[PDB]
């Protein structure tokens, strides 16, 4: 397409449409107009143009496709809208993948739509690092206010300032920055705003500039290394790269003024030599462009694919279909699409029975939700070669009955047509063929016929506790004679009003230290009680830069009260003079002015009952250990200072914390900032202080009697990691009772509000019963019998299907020997036979693998969708190693890691070492010997996200993810409330790391973050295969949980891999 067809597109996408937006949140599509922002970069769906109501970052767009096969479009409505008008985007950097759905007016108009989405998406991960860098800027302009302006205030910058994680050191400094800078008056340009961003981290960590200074050698940078702006020219970027980076391309010079060219991206740099200023340098070191990971690896190898496929570590996922935890999760067809996208090349489906007859997918007897079969291999056959043409296979638990595995073969054939594999590509070969030979080709694993031709309940019930006073829904199961279930799956009360404040003087204060620290206005009020007046309020109002004060007038009408300010405007609902008097000014003899801002008291909390006026250190304890429920909390003022304080039990044991005082903001530890009490304990009852709990139950006196009342809960009480692994739901399981003990009785009409209970009725009549109850009487009837046994041709396999398996066959005849190993056998191995087998005959498992495919699964304790660790089995080469892909552990990341290479197309291939007769997998301590040395020395980082209120503090830990003997770790020292730009100590060593595999070793970059409590929680990680790690000064890109880039992350590590001569 020519470039001004491009542009026309462009801009029509940029003056955006009226286009219908669908979502599960809404049962009626609402007609929002959706345009494309290039200043930030995204697509914005809203109302008016005032104002952007949507966000949607454009290079997080996952991928965009046409028609209305997506979550959204299952509410029946958009059938007036053609197909093709029609389209989704997915977005987001989770697993599910949050949908925006759209239904152009005009089909030209919705392929205008996604033909400028695409190049606007492949320009955005093609745009170089100071472009994303001022969109971003114009992300945080975009959000200090709504009116999409160019301009923001200081006081709104120090707003912005600790949303991009980055404290005010003495807010004076940031004076002098702006005086630096030439803004004036208190506004900033966008030019300006960059001006002083950019100011901001060289001033922060020019410090790290030294070290690529250093000394000897090559001096790359001269002496000019000061706050004042220098650049480097094209010889001495050249010698840099050629000397530090150590970079073939580099040898070039045309090449160098290229990547110049585009990294800086200016139309004025039009001169001979460009140039990379200092400040532009140091942004360049921590752009992608200098990412650690080597761009070689992207390009598919095709003769590393001419291999037999045994040969092969596969991309494989254990019940991809679910979303989240085994349990209870919702399971979406998105699910196995972001699976075969992201690069998997193996995908499981536990095909259970049909209702109408037609298979369905869930979980084994759990709540997990059903989709139709149909739709999921639709799925698979669309979505499983745009991103790898190599073949995929699809493992098989069956369920269902012989009529509906005939079904599913026919749908299986008819769907796939010619891309599924029916029958061998070479009939005369003996060993497996390769996946350049099986490519665009579709492999099905499932029990085929025999060798001679022929082959607990679990529900969400409810809780009562006496303490709660409510029922709480939780999960529960029944294993050995005992139950386990999880934790819970879910005027005078106004803002302006505050009755009791001493003065007019106090409450002219009030409004005046309110003002003063933000949000000083015209005519601004503040309700209080006069002091002097009987029984009138006072609405003394801040009149234009100045505090003044007049009375609430009254008077008694029509047998109710009349409040009125010069008996001209009057009410009885206090609520009706402040919004009437703020939409239209009140007119007073001297004045026409309006009001905005309602305070609450200096000590709102008083009213609320969980807190405690003056309670000392030893009785807050008493009390707390008075209540066992995890969760507590109360809030205390400490006696004889004016900071307070809160205790919670949190594992056990009662926890104290100080909550300091700065200005009129609660502070706590040092960087959290909240305006009152009451806001602190409402953000934390949804957010998380300590570990995962969060604060959920309030300590009242009136609580109190009934905690006393009844205090016995049972519990879980490494042996508790012991006692996790033996219930069925293992760490999710927050109670596990012994069913013995509790002769069952059926409740006949339930107990505490609710349609079906039954008693539990312990065998020692002392113990507090529990009564679960149940959603339907039917299963409550099931229930109470469960706990009362507790008291006391072809035979199963349809023929088609059978014929449709060629490759990957399971048997288990010759059960755990391994020997003879033939190409066409699948081994199925559970993570703990998988680990004995490894652990006794290392050996004679590679010795299959090299012949045979071997698949492990994880066992079914891990409910909570956890991925073991694979590095083991992979360096025995056990080939389908298949992880829980909905879940973010470091064993996922370093799965991620390693299947990157080779384009992400879930082939990659073991090395012809590990493929010898001659090497063993596990190595004796003599028989193991280093082979490549590791120096990598840690320089600083930028935008490290923010988790929650609290300023992050990080501290980098890098380690090598590998065996036993690989296994090595480094902590650096924290950086005290600084993220965005932190830099780590200049004066600490590098860390020397010895690798004796490094066909398969992980260097592992992440970052932690000390909370107040000093325990570190997970940021960002950046896991590389140490074959694809590079040289010198390079910036790896930190991702999320998921592995997905986080805009502007990354840290910059100085990496030198010396192989052993």
């Amino acid at each position: 397409l020519a470039e001004y067809e491009k542009s026309q597109i462009k801009r029509a996408l940029e003056l955006g449409t009226v286009m219908t937006v669908f979502s599960f949140r809404k049962s009626t599509p609402e007609r929002r107009t959706v345009q494309v922002i290039m200043e930030t970069r995204q697509v914005a769906w809203s109302k008016t143009a005032d104002k952007i109501e949507g966000f949607l970052d454009i290079m997080e767009i996952k991928e965009i496709r046409p028609g209305k096969n997506s979550k959204d479009f299952e509410r029946a409505k958009a059938v007036r809208q053609k197909e093709d008008c029609c389209f989704t985007i997915l977005y987001g950097t989770q697993f599910v993948l949050s949908t925006l759905s759209l239904a152009a007016d005009s089909k030209e108009d919705a392929v205008n739509w996604l033909s400028g989405l695409k190049i606007l998406h492949q320009e955005a991960m093609n745009a170089s690092t100071p472009t994303i860098i001022e969109s971003w800027l114009r992300k945080q302009i975009y959000s200090v206010d709504q009116t999409r302006r160019n301009s923001i205030s200081l006081r709104e910058l120090k707003t912005i300032l600790p949303l991009i994680n980055f404290k005010v050191s003495s807010a004076k400094f940031l004076k002098d920055k702006f005086v630096e800078i030439g803004a004036h008056k208190d506004e900033l340009s966008f030019e300006q705003f960059h001006l002083f961003y950019k100011k901001l981290m060289f001033e922060q960590q020019k410090s790290i500039l030294d070290e690529f200074k250093k000394d000897s050698s090559v001096f790359i940078l001269g002496n000019t290394d000061r706050p004042d702006a220098s650049a480097v020219y094209l010889h001495d970027f050249q010698r840099f790269l050629i000397h530090e980076q150590q970079e073939h391309w580099a040898q070039d010079l045309n090449k160098v003024r290229e990547r110049m060219t585009k990294f800086i991206d200016d139309t004025m740099r039009e001169t001979a030599e460009p140039f990379l200023f200092v400040d532009e340098f140091l942004t360049y070191l921590f752009s992608r462009e200098n990412s650690i990971w080597d761009e070689k690896y992207d390009a598919v190898d095709m003769q590393d694919m001419n291999n037999p496929l045994s040969h092969y570590w596969i991309s494989s996922s254990h019940n991809t279909y679910l979303t989240g935890d085994q349990l209870r999760s919702e399971s979406s067809p998105e699910a196995y699409i972001r699976c075969l996208r992201m690069g998997c090349r193996c995908i499981e489906l536990d095909c259970w029975d049909g209702p109408d007859g037609k298979p369905v997918i869930y979980h084994g007897w759990t709540r997990t939700t059903k989709i139709k079969f149909d739709d999921v291999v639709q799925a698979i056959k669309d979505h499983a070669f745009v991103t790898s043409s190599f073949p995929v296979i699809l493992s098989i638990e069956e369920h269902c009955s012989v009529e509906q595995q005939r079904h599913m073969a026919k749908a299986f054939k008819e769907v796939f047509g010619d891309l599924l594999l029916t029958k061998p590509t070479e009939a005369s070969a003996d060993q497996l063929p390769s996946p350049s030979q099986l490519r665009e080709k579709i492999i099905i694993k499932h029990k085929k016929l025999g060798p001679r031709g022929d082959v607990k309940q679990q529900g969400e019930l409810y809780m009562w506790d006496s303490i709660d006073q409510k029922w709480t829904r939780h999960y529960c199961a029944i294993a050995d004679a005992k139950l386990s279930f999880s934790d819970d799956i879910e005027h005078f009360g106004e803002k302006w009003f505050h009755k009791k404040v001493e003065k007019r003087t106090s409450a002219e204060k009030l409004l005046q230290e309110y003002c003063m620290e933000t949000g000083g206005k015209d005519g601004t009020f503040l309700v209080r009680e006069s002091e002097t007046f009987p029984n009138d309020y006072t609405l003394s109002f801040w009149r234009s830069g100045r505090v003044q004060h007049c009375r609430i007038r009254s008077t008694m009408e029509g047998g109710t009260l009349k409040y009125y300010l010069t008996d001209n405007l009057t009410f009885s609902s206090i609520y009706a003079l402040i919004q009437h008097y703020r939409e239209t000014h009140l007119r007073c003899a001297e004045f026409e002015l309006r009001l905005t801002d309602p305070v609450p008291n200096p000590n709102p909390h008083e009213s609320k009952p969980w807190y405690y006026d003056s309670l000392s250190r030893g009785e807050a304890e008493d009390m707390l250990m008075r209540i066992p429920r995890d969760g507590a909390f109360l809030i205390r003022k400490r006696e004889g200072s004016d900071s307070y304080a809160i205790t919670f039990r949190a594992r056990g044991k009662v926890k104290h914390c100080r909550i300091n005082r700065d200005g009129r903001h609660f502070v706590l530890g040092t960087s959290a900032y909240f305006e009152s009490l009451v806001e602190l304990v409402s953000y934390y009852e949804k957010h998380s202080l300590y570990r995962k709990m969060r604060l959920r139950y309030p300590v009242t006196p009136e609580l109190l009697e009934r905690y006393n009342m009844e205090r016995d809960i049972n519990s879980l009480y490494e042996l508790e990691k012991q006692i996790i692994e033996d219930n069925p739901l293992g760490s999710l399981c927050r109670g596990i009772l012994d069913l013995n003990t509790y002769n069952v009785v059926k409740a006949p009409q339930g107990k505490n509000q609710k349609s079906f209970v039954f008693i539990l009725e312990p065998k020692q009549q002392g113990d507090p019963p529990v009564e679960f109850a149940t959603d339907r009487v039917e299963e409550l009837f099931e229930w109470f019998q469960s706990i009362r046994e507790i008291t006391w041709k072809n035979q199963s396999i349809a023929i088609e299907l059978s014929d449709l398996v060629v490759y990957c066959k399971p048997t288990s005849k010759t059960k755990d020997n391994l020997e003879n190993p033939d190409f066409r056998e699948i081994r199925s191995f559970v993570e703990t036979k998988a680990d004995s087998i490894i652990r006794q005959k290392p050996v004679d498992l590679l010795k299959y693998n090299q012949k045979g495919l071997t698949r492990v699964y994880p066992k079914g304790q891990r409910v909570d969708s956890s991925n073991y660790d694979p590095f083991r089995l992979w360096l025995c080469g056990s080939q389908m190693v298949a992880l829980n892909f909905q879940t973010a552990d470091k064993y996922m990341q370093m799965n991620h890691a390693l299947f990157s290479l080779n384009g992400r197309t879930g082939y990659v291939l073991q090395p012809e070492s590990m493929r010898t007769e001659k090497y063993d997998p596990m190595p004796p301590e003599s028989q193991r010997k280093i082979l490549m040395t590791l120096t990598v020395k840690v320089l600083g980082a930028r935008h490290l996200p923010k988790l929650g209120r609290s300023i992050a503090c990080p501290f980098v830990e890098v380690e090598i993810c590998g065996a036993e003997y690989d296994n090595n770790k480094f902590k650096t020292t924290v950086v005290n409330d600084n993220g965005l730009s932190p830099i780590w100590a200049p004066t600490q060593e590098k860390v020397t790391f010895e690798i004796y595999d490094p066909n398969l070793a992980f260097l592992r970059f992440v970052v932690y973050e000390e909370d107040m409590f000093s325990d570190p929680n997970f940021l960002a990680h950046a896991t590389y295969p140490i074959k694809a790690v590079k040289s010198g000064f390079r910036s790896v890109p930190l991702k999320n949980g998921y592995s997905e880039d986080i805009e502007l992350a990354s840290l910059l590590v100085f990496c030198e891999m010396r192989p052993v001569l």
